[PDB]
């Protein structure tokens, strides 16, 4: 439960289902290492990406594959993806929810950070 | 469960707790009649505003008392409130989630509409 | 011009053109009195709503007719309109830009208040 | 000018001034090559990044240094930066404005693409 991604569709007023999500972690050599990936469910949510053991301090990138999502609805969108880059767990473990609200030429993203 | 309001704080990265919410319904004489009210919980959510029986077709206004919320954090915000005005249930009963993401000089709002 | 309204379309990536905008001022009896109105230009902007003399401190509402905008594009929208309610304050900066970014089931709004 | 970046501050209701912005172009080997950079002006805008000749079709990334912006205001932010990745397309309108509205734990971004 340390990392959860929630994606909403501003055109339809619905969860954004079947959205691919790739998570990377910056390595010591400054490259982005693949960390976890998955797809949003029918609720627009992606659970089970990581564990509290594996989710150590670091800089993480959550790539939400918005272009692929829109094309499949018949919309040719602006962005390639929405990327969310953040330092995690640097004051000890936290739980992160990364949310995104998608439109064809815009998105909004926020984080809800809680201390267990 | 027909109407739920969720409020998030973009400054803190947290639910917006203890936010007053007033719901009105437009009457036949074109006035706004008080319909329901409540406060967001520690999760940022307000449940139990209405019932499927009472929540008939109509034009509804959800007033989120953002100014009061910000002042209590020591911030003098721009808006008096965030108002969300919509026609509900005009193709039969639906479930509505009204979400708002608040900043001192801005907000975003969306709806998730589902058919039970 | 102390008040300008800017409206953007998040579906097409464009200004929102020919959107009706109505401004109201709260009266002493708590009713909303018509104050100014117009339609957004080809740039998505509505200028010339008021003057410095007329735009006194008080509570104002800007109503943006989003439903009609979407209907004309053939897209079913959620909201009847977008509403922005705020207090004008003499102690703050003097020019108010109310911006709105529209989608069918969501909108975002901000204020840019400058000198 | 085919590309402009505009940055707004949702906490203060103002342009976001002196924000570093870096633009990259995706190379054939999938690396990001520096393309242009600058700092936002007192209006929150960054003009003059590129020319029509240089801004050929391809994938571009605009990185906005939000963390430094918030740190200078004393506010602890969530993101390292805001990122906007898009394809430039000759068949669409010719002028791209990338706008971002910043909060400490959230941002919104849009594109206004016009002729
Ligand atoms: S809650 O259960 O966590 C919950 C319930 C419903 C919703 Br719709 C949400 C939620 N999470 N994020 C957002 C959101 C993100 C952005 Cl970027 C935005 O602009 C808006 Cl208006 C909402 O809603 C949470
Ligand atoms: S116009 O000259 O282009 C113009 C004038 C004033 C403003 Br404030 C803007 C503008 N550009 N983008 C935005 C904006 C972006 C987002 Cl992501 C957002 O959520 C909102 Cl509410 C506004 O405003 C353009």
């Amino acid at each position: 439960c340390p990392l959860m991604v929630k994606v909403l569709d501003a055109v339809r007023g619905s969860p954004a289902i079947n959205v691919a999500v790739h998570v990377f972690r910056k390595a010591a050599d400054d490259t982005w290492e693949p960390f976890a990936s998955g797809k949003t469910s029918e609720s627009g949510e992606l659970h089970g990406l990581t564990t509290e053991e594996e989710f150590v301090e670091g800089i993480y990138k959550v790539e939400i594959d918005t272009k692929s999502y829109w094309k499949a609805l018949g919309i040719s969108p602006f962005h390639e993806h929405a990327e969310v880059v953040f330092t995690a767990n640097d004051s000890g473990p936290r739980r992160y929810t990364i949310a995104a609200l998608l439109s064809p030429y815009s998105y909004s993203t926020t984080a809800v950070v809680t201390n267990p």
